[PDB]
């Protein structure tokens, strides 16, 4: 019923990142759509990181299985599942494209229809969440280059919010997660600041007076 609210002061910038354990050298599960969509959720959580506006990275240190990822030291980039979630806000109306390029090892992207809101005095509550059907699934062929560039373009309405989830797996060595946004102007962005948000929780007893 409401796809927006006057008061959205509880919206804050950035993807929420969750990093999970993944067995080093496992080149099977990176190709398994059930694992990439749901199965990873059963693994031990290694890190939780908020406020991420630049989600892409390309990391390979032959001398260390850890690296600084999203400002956090000693992240086990060598073998991990990364889950990024948030609400994508269209600024202007038009076609927006999300592209995954040369991913090492694999990535699956989910991008939902517009979320409805419950509007409260202290901010807005998105009602819509866990888009469950993937749009894009890209996998680096074992031991050869990932030449794949895969994209999803859809029309977004100005000011509306669209839940998004991206799952990325590195099985071993290089972690290449190249995730870009093309906006209706044609500009290609690696920085999602002012497009990607979370909504802070609020006391639902005091939603209204
Ligand atoms: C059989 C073997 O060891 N081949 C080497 C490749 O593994 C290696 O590329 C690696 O492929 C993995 C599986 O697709 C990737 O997860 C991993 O990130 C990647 N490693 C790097 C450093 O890119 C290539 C790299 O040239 O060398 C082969 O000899
Ligand atoms: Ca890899």
């Amino acid at each position: 019923t409401a796809y927006g609210c006057d008061i959205t002061t509880n919206a804050v910038d950035g993807f929420d990142a969750t990093i999970y354990q993944y067995n080093a050298n496992d080149l099977r599960l990176i190709r398994d759509p059930t694992f990439m969509s749901t199965g990873y959720l059963g693994r031990n959580v290694l890190n939780k990181i908020s406020g991420v506006t630049v989600p892409g990275f390309n990391i390979w240190n032959p001398s260390s299985r850890t690296a600084t990822v999203y400002g956090v030291k000693n992240v086990n980039y060598y073998n991990m599942v990364l889950e990024l979630k948030g609400y994508f806000k269209a600024d202007v109306s038009g076609d927006y494209k999300l592209t995954l390029s040369h991913i090492d090892d694999s990535s699956m992207l989910f991008f939902g229809k517009e979320t409805a809101f419950k509007c409260c005095d202290a901010g807005s509550i998105p009602l819509n969440e866990a888009p469950t059907d993937y749009s894009l699934f890209t996998i680096k062929p074992s031991n050869q280059v990932n030449s794949e560039v895969i994209s999803a373009t859809q029309y977004l309405e100005a000011g509306k919010y669209y839940p998004v989830r991206i799952v990325f797996v590195n099985a071993l060595e290089r972690a290449r997660f190249d995730f870009k946004l093309t906006i209706p102007s044609g500009a290609v962005l690696d920085d999602f600041q002012n497009y990607i948000y979370q909504f802070g929780d609020l006391d639902e007893n005091s939603c209204h007076e």
